[PDB]
């Protein structure tokens, strides 16, 4: 038959359902998947018919004579690489001119201020000039006025240099915006060609980086005079403002100033910010002035509040008072309600002091469970372990050890006991005597790791701290020093949260009989070539999912964007679901098989965070489209206008009502629900609910099975994790069904927060499913959990429709109750703000996170200061230096890490991984640019603990510049979770998640692992056996000769483990093709991997098994014999992979959602949800246990040729 098509992928079947017909429908093993509504319907047919009785191509046929009509429908190489890589080149010189605009931008805008200040200069200038020139010329001074008229001859030819400065950059800015708009046309001509050739492929101060020495800045004075100030540019504005008032005195009318205690300093910042400095202990090179001048005004405002503004907007990335002007009232609501956040965090870590003081800066970092599984148990003796106590005696540092011998699970006040009553063992203290003296130490003291800031300030089991556990696992001493608690306290200072300045008849929709109408008129402008036609595209969704075809308006002329056209959706004003929104794109059709792109798009809440439904005349800034999105509109993309006004941008009007129309309130919705149930439980029932909960959220589900989940709605609930299934049944254009899904949700039963989490993913945009999500979170999701999940939930906040929502304030009463989840609850807010679609949201939340979060915000900003600095020095290595041989870059890198000022701020900070850490001074013998193609940086830093030498003694980092590491980040996330998995099943399988932090765009920082090599550079290590090639026995050898004797065996299990836990992952993830230099062992033989940077699909475009054991592997994992297959060590290796796949599919559903959650980030390789789908297939989901055991041994055959069965 012509519409069958055999056996091919859902994500083919929606690619040829794309933007059609209703009606258009094909079969495939059976299921007939049929288009209506804008979406594409399944319907399962049994071996034939739909639904019992049964009645092939018979009813098919008749079919084509809930669901209204269907069945209308059925269903060069070098060229490609040659417009691709054209397109590529043309995507990087679009992005280099779009960061340039904006900082040109900025630039006009520090330019604005300053002329704004010197003409202010002026006018107070000509004010008193005036007055006392009459005055002298009556006298006939006339030395006098010549003195005015000489400054005032300076003052002049500053400002108009000034001005000529910026026009000469308004028309560098006017030259590279057109150049942009021409790049903008030439990608808009490719994209079209592009992708028809790919389809029939697969078908066969300010510019001065540094202050000079001495420097000379002009100071403006409230009496009109400018006065030329040479300055050192550490000194500070104490200083500077007092030698100002000195030199003043050589000026005309230094009788009208004031005190110099009356005055402060203004000037403008790189940022364009006018700021007032109310903190004159800062540095003038600290200012980051835009231009070397200062204005002396009156201090306006509380002191206290604009020094600590100045604080947060330095960590924020951007200033306060950019906040302060924005107009929109959701921004101004949410930033004086979310302080109701701040003061119950602040009131309820101050409640017990000190203590829960120091539970909130240092809290336990613990294990989930105390429960150690059964192989972990057996490495500790009998059930105990030993653990050396430090105490530190004298100003010389002097420290003696107590060895304890201890239950594992003994608390930490019962480790303090047991070290009391090995020192008073001679004493000879009574039994009362004792515990007065344990009592004592137990108030007194508690316990620390040596070598980092860790504690134990609570009552979890000792086994139960991340750090004893470790030990555990390595077989390593644990080093804990007693420490008093008033040196801890001490520590900390006492803080307290001050409220900032700015904390000082209607209708209902379903009342209205009409349908929904939305009016285009037309934009601005469009960058295309004189491409065809043009048009906007529109829809409204729900999630990702459109509740109605998509309308379109009529083709216009690319020279003529002019529509004013009433569009007319199918759907009824009251049928409209809270969480809708308007997605609209402006397409252009070059005439040929009619390519269609999407020049531009936005998206819009129909209901504003008032719940009111959107009316009048409306003005919309539209996006660039992502990179390599290739539909027609972007539900996906955030909501609201452009902040860049440059950009084209749609004018739209709204269908008016007599007044204004809000959604309604619960009590109509509940009343709504019972009169749609009154116009309105087998063993096989229960089997198929169980069953229909167990498949992964990615899994098909037929329209049968969504009526048979509604049908049982109410037998639902006493299986809740079905919820999000069900949801998916519900009809979302159908307030008669959303209305009964509302009372069902309100009462839902609870339910586990790895289920809940899913619930908070782009596909379930209501309010009430998403508050009953972070209700379960509140109630179930510890801080453990809510630390190893925080990128997804600080990802999920992007598709939250309004700024103010229930899962904002639960994270921010976190962040602000613990700071261990506060600090990379900062971070993962700072990497993103260059990201313009998330940057006023994420800005938001950042002040109101640092405003609360207490003394940490100085160490915050320590840690900022030194990434830009880094950041600056490989931006620069990445342009200036891109050219000239390595030899010549560490020259550039040693004598830049000298400077001074250089060094200052990447001594003594805390390490953005690990808050934990501290970073001493520099070691620069041990600092390097790395030999890698992306030249990162090799940092050293030494540990100041005193104690340092028991853990370690120096901490490594690599900052990479270049990639996206939020893919890395995910990775090792995901392979932390396998190994817990695999842990608690009983298989031991090391694997290494190394730390790996995104600090901003496309950049970074990396763990570095100790005593761990490259299989390149262990093969160096050896010599030649073949021609030209290196020995296949080395790595084994290099093995023996650093485990040697009975450890020997160790090192070939750890190695064979651990080889193990990486085969499975990386198969299982799709992670980038493997090679030597991007696997690694350890001494002890652990091996891992690293460059983590790709994932899932990423070759679609140009499964496999990046992972391939070589001679060298098989030779470690059989112990060097020959013929290393047969061997049974190589047998029990495969045993381990087949057990770890199997482990790993049992849990699909928990990784499927951990990826369904990063959908909205801007990661390269993770896009859409067929991108997902790559896991669902190495996992072998749709198929069975036994079957999908057989597909892994198939796809490691194939690529190991043999040796599989
Ligand atoms: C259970 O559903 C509802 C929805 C709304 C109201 C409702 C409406 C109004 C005023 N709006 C309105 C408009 C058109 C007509 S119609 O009869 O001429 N057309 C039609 N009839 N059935 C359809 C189907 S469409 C009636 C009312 C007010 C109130 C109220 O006063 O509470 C409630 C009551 N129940
Ligand atoms: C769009 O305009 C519409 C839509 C539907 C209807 C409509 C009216 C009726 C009349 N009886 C009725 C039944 C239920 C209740 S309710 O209080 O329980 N629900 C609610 N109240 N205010 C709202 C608001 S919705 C109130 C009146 C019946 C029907 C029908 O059953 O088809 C439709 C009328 N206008
Ligand atoms: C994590 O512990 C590590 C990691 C790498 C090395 C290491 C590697 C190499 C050569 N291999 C290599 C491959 C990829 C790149 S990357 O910049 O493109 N991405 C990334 N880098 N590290 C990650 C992590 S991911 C850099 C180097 C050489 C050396 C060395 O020079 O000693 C150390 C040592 N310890």
């Amino acid at each position: 038959a012509e519409w069958y098509w055999g056996d091919i992928s859902r994500e083919e079947v929606n690619e040829k359902l794309r933007d059609t017909a209703d009606g258009t429908f094909l079969v495939r093993d059976y299921t007939l998947t049929l288009r209506k509504g804008g979406n594409n319907k399944l319907i399962k047919i049994f071996h034939y018919g739909f639904s019992d009785p049964l009645t092939v191509v018979e009813l098919i046929n008749h079919y084509r004579n809930k669901l209204d009509v269907k069945l209308l429908y059925p269903v060069y190489n070098t060229q490609f690489q040659e417009k691709s890589r054209e397109y590529d080149r043309l995507y990087e010189e679009y992005t280099r001119t779009s960061q340039e605009i904006q900082m040109k931008r900025t630039a006009i805008e520090a330019f604005n201020e300053t002329i704004k200040i010197f003409e202010e200069q002026c006018q107070t200038q000509e004010r008193y000039s005036k007055e006392y020139i009459e005055k002298f010329k009556r006298e006939g001074n006339e030395k006098e006025i010549q003195r005015i008229m000489h400054n005032y001859d300076k003052l002049k030819s500053r400002i108009s240099e000034i001005i000529d400065s910026r026009r000469r950059l308004e028309e560098d800015l006017k030259k590279q915006a057109a150049e942009y708009r021409e790049i903008d046309k030439r990608m808009n001509s490719i994209k079209p060609d592009l992708i028809q050739l790919r389809k029939t492929r697969d078908q066969y101060l300010w510019g001065i980086h540094l202050m000079p020495p001495r420097i000379l800045v002009e100071c403006l004075l409230p009496n009109g005079m400018i006065v030329t100030l040479e300055c050192l540019r550490e000194a500070t504005l104490i200083t500077i403002k007092h030698e100002l008032f000195k030199e003043a005195r050589k000026y005309p009318l230094h009788q009208l100033l004031q005190d110099e205690s009356s005055y402060i300093f203004v000037s403008v910042t790189q940022e364009a910010e006018r700021e007032e400095f109310f903190d004159e202990t800062r540095r003038l090179c600290d200012l980051r002035l835009f231009q070397p001048f200062l204005k002396v005004i009156e201090p306006v405002g509380n002191r206290e509040e604009k020094i600590l503004n100045r604080e947060i907007g330095f960590a924020i990335g951007m200033p306060v008072c950019e906040f302060d002007m924005v107009k929109d009232p959701e921004v101004q609501d949410f930033r004086r309600n979310i302080l109701n956040v701040c003061k119950e965090a602040v009131d309820l870590r101050d409640l017990n002091s000190p203590h829960s003081r120091a539970m909130y800066v240092y809290p336990p970092n613990v294990e989930s469970s105390p429960e150690l599984p059964k192989h972990i148990y057996n490495k500790l003796d009998k059930g105990q372990i030993i653990v050396v106590i430090w105490v530190i005696v004298s100003p010389n540092n002097d420290k003696q050890k107590y060895t304890l011998k201890i239950n594992h699970d003994c608390v930490p006040e019962q480790v303090i006991a047991e070290a009391i009553r090995k020192k008073t063992r001679s004493m000879l203290l009574s039994s009362e005597q004792l515990k007065l003296c344990v009592l004592e130490y137990q108030g007194k003291y508690i316990l620390k790791v040596c070598g980092c800031d860790e504690y134990f300030l609570e009552k979890y089991p000792l086994s139960q701290y991340k750090y004893i556990r470790s030990c555990i696992m390595l077989g390593r001493m644990p080093n804990l020093m007693l420490m008093a608690k008033e040196s801890l306290y001490s520590q900390l200072p006492m803080d307290c949260f001050t409220m900032p300045s700015y904390s000082r008849s209607t209708k209902s929709l379903w009342v209205i009989n009409s349908a929904l109408r939305i009016k285009i008129l037309c934009a601005t402008y469009v960058n295309v070539n004189i491409i065809d036609k043009i048009y906007v595209r529109t829809g409204i969704y729900h999630g990702g999912e459109p509740l109605c075809d998509n309308v379109n308006t009529q083709r216009v002329p690319c020279s003529n964007p002019r529509w004013n056209e009433w569009l007319n959706y199918d759907i009824y004003i009251p049928d409209l679901p809270r969480a809708a929104r308007l997605c609209l794109s402006i397409c252009s059709v070059k005439g040929a098989k009619e390519e269609h792109c999407p020049l531009a798009w936005g998206n819009i809440n129909l209901f504003d965070y008032t719940d009111t439904l959107v009316s009048g005349k409306m003005a919309l800034n539209l996006w660039p489209v992502p990179h390599g999105l290739e539909d027609l509109l972007n539900p996906i993309g955030v909501t609201g206008s452009n902040p860049n006004k440059e950009t084209p941008c749609l004018e739209l009007e709204f269908d008016w009502f007599s007044s204004v129309v809000k959604f309604p309130d619960m009590s109509v919705i509940e009343e709504h629900a019972n009169w749609s149930v009154s116009r309105e439980l087998r063993e096989n029932d229960k089997e198929q609910l169980k069953a229909i909960s167990t498949r992964d959220p990615l899994s098909e589900i037929t329209e049968q099975e969504k009526d048979f989940l509604w049908s049982h709605r109410h037998y639902c609930v006493t299986i809740p994790e079905i919820l999000p299934k069900l949801l998916l049944s519900v009809k979302w254009n159908s307030r008669d069904e959303v209305a009964q899904m509302y009372c069902l949700v309100k009462d839902w039963p609870p339910i586990k927060p790895e289920q809940a989490m899913e619930l908070l993913d782009c596909n379930y945009p209501d309010p009430m499913v998403r508050g009953f999500a972070v209700r379960c979170l509140e109630k179930y999701l510890t801080d453990d959990k809510l630390s190893q999940y925080l990128i997804q939930l600080v990802q999920v906040l992007k598709y939250e429709q309004y700024l103010d929502n229930l899962l904002v304030r639960f994270l921010l009463k976190k962040a602000l109750t613990n700071q261990r989840i506060g600090h990379f609850f900062f971070w993962h807010l700072k990497s993103e703000m260059h990201n313009k679609t998330v940057s006023q949201r994420f800005g938001l939340l950042l002040e109101s996170y640092c405003r609360a979060c207490g003394m940490y915000l100085k160490h915050l900003n320590r840690q900022v200061e030194a990434m830009e600095k880094l950041i600056n020095l490989t931006d620069i290595l990445k342009q200036e230096k891109k050219d000239e041989t390595q030899k010549v870059q560490m020259k550039f890198l040693v004598e830049q890490m000298r400077r001074p000022d250089f060094m200052d701020a990447l001594q003594g900070f805390l390490s953005p991984l690990n808050p934990a850490h501290q970073l001493g001074n520099l070691r620069l013998e041990e600092c390097r640019i790395m030999s890698s193609a992306k030249r990162p940086l090799w940092l050293n830093w030494e540990n100041p603990d005193i104690m340092s030498e028991l853990l370690f003694q120096n901490n490594e980092i690599i900052f990479k510049n270049g990639d996206d590491l939020r893919q890395d980040m995910l990775t090792l996330q995901i392979i932390r979770i396998m190994e817990n998995i695999w842990q608690n099943q009983g298989l031991d399988l090391r694997m290494l998640p190394y730390g790996c932090l995104s600090i901003g765009d496309c950049v970074g920082l990396i763990e570095v692992v100790r005593n761990s090599h490259t299989i390149m550079q262990i093969q160096c290590k050896g010599g030649l056996k073949g021609a030209l090639q290196f020995n296949s026995h080395t790595l084994h050898q290099w093995l023996k000769d650093k485990n040697k004797g009975e450890i020997y065996d160790a090192a070939i299990d750890l190695f064979t483990r651990s080889c193990a836990g990486y085969c499975v992952a990386t198969f299982i993830l799709g992670i980038g093709d493997r090679h030597n230099s991007n696997i690694m062992v350890k001494d002890d033989g652990q091996l891992f991997h690293i460059d983590f940077g790709h994932f899932l699909d990423h070759k679609k475009k140009k499964e496999r098994v990046p992972f391939v054991l070589t001679q060298d592997f098989l030779i470690v994992i059989s112990k060097g014999a020959q013929e290393c297959t047969k061997t049974r060590e190589f047998e029990r290796f495969q045993e381990m992979c087949y057990k770890a796949y199997l482990a790993i599919r049992q849990h699909a559903n928990l990784f499927i959602n951990l990826f369904s959650m990063m959908l909205g980030s801007g990661m390269p390789e993770l896009q859409s949800f067929d991108d997902i789908a790559y896991i669902r297939k190495t996992l072998a989901l749709d198929k069975t246990e036994q079957e999908a055991l057989e597909y892994f041994m198939k796809q490691m055959n194939d690529a190991h040729h043999g040796g599989w069965t």
